[PDB]
């Protein structure tokens, strides 16, 4: 019963979803750097 | 020709959708604090 | 009134998203040959 195939294909998926998403937004990520 | 109704629209509606999105992806964002 | 951007953009936007459905649908495409 071994069910980690789905668990990682969904993640899978709504991750490429919002990466696709996220690019034509004109959402900016990562602006921040460490400084400390 | 005031155009800004559809791009404020689409704004918003992509905002909510990557929204929606994050929530059950456990994608916590945000976990940096200015230490600087 | 130069409104190219939308159309252009609405276009890649939905190109992005049917490919990253395409990818863990398993729906295989060009597996046909030019045999004429």
């Amino acid at each position: 019963a071994a069910a980690l195939s789905e668990f990682t294909d969904q993640i899978t998926g709504r991750e490429g979803v919002l990466a696709s998403a996220a690019r034509l937004v004109l959402g900016q990520l990562g602006l921040d750097d460490p400084v400390n």
